[PDB]
């Protein structure tokens, strides 16, 4: 069956056959749409076939479908599954899962990168000062001194559930929050419960507005322990305004590289609880959300205080103003410094050239709009007007619980 | 299927329970969301019926009551007689008020209850049919204190006698093609214009020029009307800092008016009823005047603000549409003509969904128009979670006139 999308502002009509490779749920129903809905220990049993449909398409891709490489493989993995009740990844197919679970990435505006990507093979790893060193010299490639790469690191899988690496961190870089006795916050809201445990875990806090959290890291299932990335290694922006010289006087500035570490990657049916990526901002994702969002940084009340703006009425529009100038701050404080980042306009026009480019090789593009569409400026982006395909495809990155709620504390 | 809706801004929770009656379908399975897609006899009539008027008497705490039963009755025997039934001028009422109630891509309807029904179901020609819409439009306009309408024509029969209103708004801007290449006046309205000039309209060639009206009535070919000028309110934009603002010669209609929806009542199809509220101010200065295939006019405000439009990162684009935007909210509040700002407006959509929640146990909403198309996250509709689905009565689209009816 085919499924057609079509752009309300070029009228270009595209056609979908992908989705008929999708298997995974969306949440939706014939009666029901959770498109807006945030979020909507295997048996050799069902682990065959995932193993199998996974080579499948790793075998497809390299053009050796059908080959004695390929049925070999097969074979091989077939025996290591029913043996040992699961099986080892070929660093290839590692590197082309890691690779594939970006692309399919449905809510990542960023995808017209996803086949440059450094993947980092941390199977090896034993311990959780071992990931503290994997995880350094992640953030030091990544980070390349502003002039960012993309990049994911990959600890063992799981096995039985009992022996997770996990990440605690939601982020390997992200800013302490604290909440005072009168009901204020210091610091990003957002962090407050994290920086409570790592407070607990015995870490010493500085107690200001910008404190880089130490990452509190997880191996083989044992208690989790407190490491200090190197500031050296952190690279920030203090963050300026072209026009406006008061606005280094409002004390701001963010972090170079965004760096996911709560999420999991499964691959072939096998699942990577810890798998830190990164890759480099999209300027509305900090001057938007960070900033903007009432329960982040809240900064808009002092900003249009500053440029005096009319705030007895919001018609006055004086939010918005406030926001536009806060995001051109932003982007011009990373690019005076050097430090990789794109705007929405550009980042959202690659990606409708990703995404036709995608329904061509490969019959279509896995699209989440709520999530693809800028927080500001909407429809003045390409893809307000583009009708989009939501669906699920592996290798697939997904969400897990925070490991605080389900962790056996073993004292 | 007791479901659960998060607002991650403030984290109340709220759970649906109204979905359960959810009737038609949305477009998803459990394979594929389509949330994003634009457009996703006597047997069926009966059940139609009886859904809504079960609900019709429960409104009214007269659930199961002879006076229940007997209409219940009286409009079974009339569908088995007839092949189709009439609603009574409270059904209607509550019918129309509902199908608001209902519509899931409508931010404004904390307003859903106060909304003026006129019942125009004798009308028989489409003189009738214009002096019933000029009435609306007069009504509703209320020199600039605007108030919410609809107007009900005759319901579908055979489906031979439609009625139609083949404008897609009462009050739209004609557009013209030019041997230029470009597109003067409403890119959107350039085909409707041609069957207007083709029908035996005479152009002004303006930016500006208020469209026809084209009524049919009785499924007989459609007519055209000038709605009388002088009942069109508009309103010039100008922006209160920058005084160049109005030399780019912008005006807007006062009044929103949907002319091209179905109602659906109890089973019955309205194909022609005009509904009307007055306007959140982006829907003119976001998607009217910056729209690339609207009247497009980012390009032309930035130069005059003189800004660096070398680099997308300047936000030169972003700083532009809030002016044009300043502007709009300024012009109608200047000129007393009721306007609503994407702030104010969906503050009152959460207060609305937490007093359906309350009240109905749910609130059908669709996230992709529910959020407004400039800055998205600083409102709070960004940060609700909503549940969309089909409840009746209901608008639903329609095919375009012109591809339907044979001359
Ligand atoms: C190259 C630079 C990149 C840019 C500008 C980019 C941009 C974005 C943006 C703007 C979002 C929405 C984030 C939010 O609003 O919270 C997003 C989400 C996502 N991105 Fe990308 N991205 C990039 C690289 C990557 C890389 C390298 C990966 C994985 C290898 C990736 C996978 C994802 C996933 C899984 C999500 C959804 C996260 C969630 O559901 O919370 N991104 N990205
Ligand atoms: C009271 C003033 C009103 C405001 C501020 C308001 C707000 C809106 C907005 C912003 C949209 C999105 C439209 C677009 O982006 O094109 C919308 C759509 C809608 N509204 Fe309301 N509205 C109001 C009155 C009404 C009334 C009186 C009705 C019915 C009686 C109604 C029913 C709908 C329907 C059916 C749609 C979807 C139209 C479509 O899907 O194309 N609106 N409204
Ligand atoms: C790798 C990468 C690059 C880039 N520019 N942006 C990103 C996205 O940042 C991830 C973002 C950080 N909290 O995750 C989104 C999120 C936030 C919240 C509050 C909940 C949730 N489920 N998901 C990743
Ligand atoms: C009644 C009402 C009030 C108000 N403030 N705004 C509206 C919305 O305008 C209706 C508009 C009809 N042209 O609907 C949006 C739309 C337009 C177009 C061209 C296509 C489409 N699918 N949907 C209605
Ligand atoms: C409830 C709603 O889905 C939620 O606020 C979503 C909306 N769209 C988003 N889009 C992006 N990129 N990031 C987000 O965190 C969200 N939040
Ligand atoms: C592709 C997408 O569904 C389409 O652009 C929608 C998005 N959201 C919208 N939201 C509103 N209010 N009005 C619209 O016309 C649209 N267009
Ligand atoms: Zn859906």
């Amino acid at each position: 069956r085919f499924l057609k999308v079509k752009n309300w502002e070029t009228d270009v009509v595209l056609t979908d056959t992908l989705h008929l490779k999708s298997t995974l749920e969306t949440g939706c129903t014939e009666h029901i749409c959770m498109g807006s809905i945030m979020l909507p220990v295997r048996t050799k049993d069902q682990l065959f076939p995932l193993a199998k449909e996974f080579l499948d398409q790793y075998y497809s891709s390299i053009k050796r479908f059908g080959s004695k490489a390929h049925m070999d493989r097969l074979e091989e993995v077939n025996k290591e599954i029913e043996s040992t009740s699961t099986y080892q990844l070929k660093d290839t197919e590692l590197i082309y899962g890691a690779k594939h679970a970006w692309r399919n990435a449905s809510r990542c505006v960023g995808r017209i990168q996803w086949s440059k990507l450094q993947v980092f093979d941390a199977r090896d790893c034993t311990t959780a000062h071992g990931m503290f060193n994997y995880i350094c010299n992640h953030v030091k490639y990544a980070t390349n001194k502003g002039n960012l790469r993309s990049a994911i690191t990959i600890f063992p899988q799981r096995t039985d559930g009992k022996h997770d690496f996990r990440v605690w961190n939601s982020q390997l870089i992200r800013y302490a929050g604290y909440k005072q006795p009168d009901g204020s916050t210091l610091g990003d809201p957002a962090n407050v419960q994290f920086t409570e445990i790592c407070i607990q875990q015995g870490w010493k806090a500085p107690r200001g507005r910008f404190d880089v959290l130490p990452l509190l890291l997880q191996a083989n299932g044992n208690d989790p322990e407190l490491f200090q990335i190197p500031p050296e290694l952190v690279l920030e922006v203090p963050i300026r305004h072209p026009k406006f010289d008061w606005f280094k006087d409002l004390g701001l500035k963010w972090y170079g590289l965004p760096a996911v570490s709560n999420m999991l990657l499964e691959i072939g049916g096998l699942e990577f609880s810890a798998c830190p990526f990164s890759g480099w901002y999209m300027g509305t994702e900090i001057g938007v959300r960070d900033y903007c969002d009432n329960s982040r940084y809240n900064i808009l009340e002092e900003v249009a205080k500053k440029m005096d703006l009319d705030m007895r009425k919001t018609s006055s529009l004086w939010k918005d103003q406030a926001l536009v100038e806060i995001n051109i701050a932003v982007l011009y404080s990373f690019q005076s410094d050097k430090v990789t980042i794109v705007d929405h306009h550009s980042a959202t026009e690659s990606f409708i050239k990703h995404m036709e480019n995608e329904y061509r090789c490969r019959g279509g593009c896995p699209a989440d709009w709520v999530w693809i569409v800028p927080p500001m400026s909407g429809s003045i982006t390409p893809v307000f007007h583009q009708e989009m395909l939501n669906y699920r495809l592996t290798p697939s990155f997904e969400y897990q619980p925070d490991p605080w709620n389900t962790h056996v504390w073993k004292g």
